[PDB]
């Protein structure tokens, strides 16, 4: 989760 929201961010 966190790095896929940091990623799309
Ligand atoms: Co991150």
């Amino acid at each position: 989760l966190a790095e896929a929201l940091h990623t799309a961010l």
